[PDB]
């Protein structure tokens, strides 16, 4: 029993998000994890943040007609998490082949002319980090880019640039 | 039919395409039609747009490890359609819920910021007309926009615009 | 009262069935549909088919002690649909998580070595078809197997083979 | 095969009937049904009523030498549509007048002096609703009897009656 406070995310509840309806689970410890961008508009602050959040889900349910927000976290430029459909839940978010064996992070905003500040960096690197205290990563986890292992600019020209050159990255 | 009765499609064989390796095949007659964009660099001569098919091929087949190119067909500013999986073979382009009662059809380039052709748009609608035709689409077929139907930009602002003022558009 | 109700549905009465007590609701449009069978006995005509719904009700109510049949829908190999709690009321099917989430449909009888005939499995599929088109159900709802959901055998080796083929099916 | 039920329609193969050669086509939408009865042996079992199709075609074809069935469908005691003709074939059930005009459904039993049953009646209007939904009637379809296109007692004095009280019935 070695209890890790590990997480500074913020919770579904305090960025007001519709219930999930979704039940499929992953099994622990998770291999993957998959990089991507929203694509939308970014935000720095809290309240922003929150707000785009929202957005995100409400264009996954209300018209896409999914169970939840497709992404199991999702990262600010405001430098907080934001909780997806989180460490238990498959989710939708790069395909059939990798959405039941890897979780998704998605930077909120386009990446194709910005950097993320690495404030946002951290959160993800932090993020990565209590998963893998956690059991809910494996410690030799790799991460992917979204353009990896579907078609697509995700995650952004100069995001992925960076994070192929972290650590866990595989191509 | 007069034999062929429809179409001018630039063949698998005269791009130069690698053999697909897809076998799971659709019920024609097909409901849905998906319009996206490659989101890539755009073609405006058969020479440059075959080259583009390759690429786009290349990308998901080599890097993606797909059997054939996702899209059923490609569209040039050249004004010509290139035979991706073509009618009968089931793509990868919108995700597994759409990919099996869908043609995804994809203009090559970016149309965030710029419109395509009007030759592009005749070679697209004509396309269309053509899988009526053949009974490949049902007469009362309906278009959507990939970004109705899965999380992205595609098939790019402009496009997108253009795409929902047509008769067989259904939001 | 001049309802647009698609499909033919064999009404509570006319099977003569025991009144319903029931009167939590479904919040409609509901995402998940449970196939399940009933493990008794089949039949294959009307008249035989309106006793096997008699019985079903009557084990659950009189020595279950339900408020009604646990089911939404029966399915007879007569290739008729039995009316349970309907398209608006919570059934008693696949335990407390699934039961406020889905529509429980149950074929009459043991499908561990038998297959339902076409007729029944016409009947089931233009069902669901109805709930989608009533806004019983979303467009993109999703089959799941009784044993996906619950431990159980349920709904037959031989049926449970069969929904796996289904469009909507999703494990 | 191809088409994927409707209204749960028993197709030609299931009551095993002969291959059809009849090849005029009805222009769709069609604007009238003509309701007749067989007046030959009432069934009330799947199994009895794919017999009495059977014996329906044979009659048409073995002894009147016609290319199929004469009616577009049928419908039995049992609850179930059988097919016929279908919805783009003409028929050969009203004379020459209506044929071309009309689809025939037709009640197999002798309805002088017998009502058909209620699930016969559900399984008629549903197969109407599902013929609007095709495209193959008109939304403002009109009901004839038999009786009111031709000389006969057609479709029974009973089954007559009934019919009246349609909504798209007219005199």
């Amino acid at each position: 029993e070695d209890p890790p406070a590990c997480g500074s995310i913020v919770p579904r509840r305090e960025w007001r998000a519709l219930a999930s309806e979704c039940r499929e689970r992953l099994t622990r410890p998770v291999r993957y994890v998959v990089v991507s961008h929203t694509a939308g508009s970014h935000c720095d602050t809290p309240a922003s943040c929150a707000q785009q959040a929202q957005n995100v889900q409400s264009y996954h349910v209300r018209n896409l007609g999914w169970c939840d927000v497709g992404y199991n976290f999702l990262i600010g430029e405001d430098g907080l998490v934001y909780e997806g459909r989180g460490w238990n839940i498959k989710g939708a978010h790069a395909g059939p082949t990798w959405n039941p064996i890897s979780i998704g992070i998605s930077f909120m905003g386009n990446y194709m002319n910005r950097v993320p500040p690495p404030r946002a960096l951290r959160a993800a690197q932090n993020l990565l980090a209590c998963g893998v205290a956690l059991g809910a990563l494996r410690s030799n986890y790799e991460v992917k880019g979204h353009r990896d292992v579907q078609p697509t600019l995700s995650p952004g020209d100069r995001l992925y640039e960076i994070i192929q050159t972290w650590s866990h990255y595989r191509a």
